[PDB]
């Protein structure tokens, strides 16, 4: 109720598309003198609200928030985020950001997590890309509630029929389809080897389908190069195939905030 912010103070550039989407694209908007991302939703409805609406109640420095949305195909006003995805920034050719700051940000996502998963909330797509940075370089987990969304296709299979991220996902998701807290850490465990390879695709020699046969023959993802090794140890506790030995993102936090404490820069 309070979420809804009326027509006349939020303006919505349509010329300035930031962001694209199945359901809809992410245009530039300022609500009235604060900068804001505005993202549409085209092409059910009632049933996405009513998950969303439980969005408002979040608020955690490394978990997006919402703002408000605009009733008229509704709008979602969201804050703005300066430096895009996670994904994109450390594939940027411009900052060229430390070993510790990349697990600065890995770190962060921990906590957004962290906090996520003590609400029973699991996330289901968890990566590089539906991460995003402010102006401050604080980490934001989006992707999630009214801001639910695919981003980048390519990294999305078409039986079944939703679209999954096959290469994010853990053993148990790939073969049952149901996603949990602690398939959840697995993702992270992919979104770090991102961190440390700088946004490189995981499994770039594999094709969409051949992941859940490739894991099982016993294979993860290679150690990067300046992935120091405590960072690896974690980030294959993080495949174990019991989702049930793999580490709590509240161990994860605890973990990975001293291994970021080791650092100089
Ligand atoms: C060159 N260009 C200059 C402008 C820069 C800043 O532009 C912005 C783009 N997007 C937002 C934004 C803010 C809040 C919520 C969302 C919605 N949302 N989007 C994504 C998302 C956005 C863009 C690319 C990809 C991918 N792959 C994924 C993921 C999760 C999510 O929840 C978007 N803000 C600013 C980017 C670089
Ligand atoms: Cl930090």
């Amino acid at each position: 109720q309070h979420v809804v912010i009326g027509p006349s103070s939020l303006i919505v550039h349509f010329n300035e598309v930031i962001g694209r989407g199945h359901f809809g694209c992410v245009y530039h908007g300022t609500l009235l003198k604060i900068h804001c991302a505005v993202k549409s939703l085209n092409r059910e409805v009632s049933q996405f609200l009513t998950e969303g609406i439980i969005m408002k109640d979040f608020s955690h420095p490394n978990v997006l928030s919402l703002l408000g949305i605009c009733l008229r195909s509704p709008l979602v006003v969201l804050p703005y985020m300066k430096h895009g995805d996670l994904r994109n920034f450390i594939r940027n050719e411009t900052h060229n950001p430390t070993v510790k700051d990349l697990i600065g940000f890995g770190l962060q996502v921990a906590k957004g997590m962290k906090y996520l998963a003590s609400k029973k909330i699991v996330h289901r797509d968890l990566a590089a890309r539906n991460c995003m940075l402010d102006e401050k370089f604080t980490v934001k987990v989006a992707d999630f509630g009214l801001a639910r969304d695919m981003y980048d296709k390519e990294y999305y299979s078409v039986k079944t029929g939703a679209k999954l991220p096959v290469k994010w996902m853990a053993l148990e998701s790939l073969q049952t389809q149901k996603f949990t807290t602690k398939s959840d850490v697995w993702s992270f465990g992919v979104l770090l080897w991102e961190l440390m390879t700088r946004g490189a695709p995981p499994y770039p020699d594999v094709n969409t389908f051949d992941i859940t046969v490739y894991l099982l023959q016993g294979r993860r993802l290679l150690q990067p190069e300046y992935c120091p090794d405590p960072l690896y140890e974690v980030m294959l506790k993080c495949w174990h195939p019991k989702a049930e030995m793999r580490p709590s993102f509240s161990e994860l936090v605890s973990r990975i905030s001293a291994i970021f404490s080791t650092f100089i820069g």
